[PDB]
């Protein structure tokens, strides 16, 4: 056991805390308590308790700082041993999981976590210092992105209800005609819902999971049923809940951030999770749209354009890849011109398609069966396609062979800045395992790069954004969102567009699609 000692605590204490519901902005603060030395330091009155801290500095500190803002006080997050741990193997994504990894237990009890905080934070923090990129990376980018996040996730967006409410019924209403279509093909209603009266309908006058579904796409009903799905799961996960997402003490809602959640380090959202929300769908444009500046503010919308395949270029060092880009020219347009050996001038459009598609299909995995399917074009003329790209840019090919080499070999791959991801399954006998491995190993470094990059910039663009009357505040693929006075917006935006554009000297220039309107969807023009 440790020491009890009365609050407050000296400064440079690890604190320790407990919710009564796992988002800060809605929560209410049971207990709090710090340790430092071997003493425990139990605050009798949690709300007032947190005015005599100076800084949040433990497990969880961003949600900490959160619930302080939304109470008016400015308490900065500070070390945090989940970022630590985070950074050592990206494995580590829970307080939980972390824990047992190192020897200690997570209760529900604050001042254990007070302790517990520190001991890892020791612990950690030794295994650290001998790593000089994490080192640099943990305090030039994660730990001061923890301040951004907090400040994020407590000013929120505002949502325009009315809209919410009308659309609703909208959906419903296609639902509806959707689902009349159905019976109309299957001559008799019935629960669309309902496994049993589905199934009879199919093996009714059909020959027999979404996935099943999907493959059974030989009568048009269902086509049109899995419609139906997808409209009812976005009805009921994104369209019908918003509104009541909002918080009362703030009029707008409040998206929670996770600063160590995905397996290659980028941002990941909940309640919602903007991640999900259709990207060009109509649909999905709709809901955006829902998201509204505050009465005398606009948005600034600022995106990436194509930032994973200049990374590529920049990771491969491929100068015909890199010229495309320092050339400015059409990425897609240069590739057909590639691959078929005619002149730009010469560029059929279908061309163009399979450009764009082999393109994107490098990037995420290897799409090599998927092309057939996805161009409709025999199965040699795809391999051949293939085959046609990498002999134009053969340096990719050389950075692919590399990366998985020095895989095997020290047993992790990293990002430009660093960042490392264990990888033992590249030495698996078992196919789908090594395969698995193999699509991660150089999809880490690409997307990786990208996530830092883009932390990176918010960062250093938090400051300067802050000396105006701006806010942060979403965070989405590769885009951010902010809000500015009607009469600074243009200015914001011109600030923001450089600052990201130069976050890192790259062999290929970054460039920021910016964007500025009412609403989401009217910024993003």
């Amino acid at each position: 056991a440790l020491e009890e000692a009365p609050w407050p605590p000296p400064e440079g204490a690890f604190v320790g805390f407990v919710l009564s519901r796992k988002e800060p902005m809605w929560a209410d603060l049971l207990a709090l308590a710090a340790a430092r030395g071997g003493r425990v330091h139990r605050a009798p009155e949690p709300y007032k308790a947190l005015r005599d801290l100076k800084e949040a500095r433990g497990l969880l500190a961003k949600d900490l700082s959160v619930l302080a803002l939304r109470e008016g006080l400015g308490l900065p997050p500070g070390d945090d041993p989940m970022l630590l741990a985070y950074l050592l193997d990206p494995s580590n994504t829970t307080p939980e999981g972390v824990a047992r990894r190192y020897g200690g237990e997570w209760t529900e009890e604050a001042g254990e976590r007070a302790a517990l905080s520190e001991r890892l934070f020791a612990n950690l923090w030794g295994r650290l210092e001998g790593e000089e990129r994490l080192l640099w990376l943990y305090r030039e980018v994660e730990r001061p992105l923890s301040a951004v996040l907090a400040h994020m996730e407590a000013t929120g967006v505002r949502l325009d209800v009315a809209y919410l409410r009308a659309l609703s019924l909208e959906v419903a209403e296609e639902i509806a005609r959707l689902e009349a279509e159905v019976f109309r093909l299957a001559g008799h209603p019935f629960n669309l819902n309902s496994r049993d009266q589905l199934e009879r309908v199919l093996f009714d006058e059909l020959g027999l999971a979404a996935v099943l579904e999907a493959l059974r796409e030989a009568h048009p009903i269902v086509e049109k049923i899995l419609q139906y799905r997808e409209l009812t799961k976005l009805k009921s996960t994104y369209i019908d809940p918003l509104p009541d997402l909002i918080h009362p003490r703030t009029g707008r809602l409040h998206t929670r951030f996770n600063q160590t959640a995905t397996a290659t380090g980028r941002l990941s959202s909940s309640d919602p999770n903007l991640q999900n929300i259709p990207v060009r769908t109509p649909l999905g444009q709709r809901i955006r749209r829902a998201f509204i500046a505050e009465e005398g503010w606009l948005l600034v919308a600022l995106d990436y354009s194509q930032i994973e395949l200049r990374v590529l270029a920049h990771l491969s060092g491929d100068e015909n890849l890199i010229r495309v880009f320092q050339e400015g020219r059409d990425i897609h347009t240069e590739t057909a011109s590639w691959m078929f050996g005619v002149p730009r001038e010469a560029v059929d459009p279908l061309m163009r398609r399979a450009a764009k598609t082999i393109n994107f299909g490098v990037l995420y995995g290897m799409s090599a069966h998927r092309l057939s399917q996805e161009l409709a074009i025999p199965y040699e003329e795809a391999q051949a396609f293939i085959e046609r790209y990498f002999q134009s840019f053969p340096k990719v090919r050389a950075w692919i062979e590399k990366t998985l080499e020095e895989g095997r070999r020290r047993g992790y791959v990293e990002t430009l800045f660093g960042r490392r991801r264990y990888v033992p399954d590249l030495e698996a006998r078992v196919k789908s395992v090594r395969e698995a491995a193999e699509r991660m190993a150089f999809n880490m470094p690409v997307q990786g790069t990208a996530a830092d990059l883009m932390k990176l910039a918010m960062v250093k663009l938090f400051p300067r954004l802050e000396e105006m009357g701006a806010r942060m505040l979403l965070q989405v693929h590769d885009e951010l969102v902010l809000e500015a006075p009607k009469e600074r917006a243009e200015a914001v935006a011109r600030l923001a567009k450089e600052v990201m554009e130069g976050v890192y000297p790259l062999a290929v220039p970054l460039e920021v699609e910016v964007g500025i309107g009412e609403d989401w969807l009217s910024a993003k023009e």
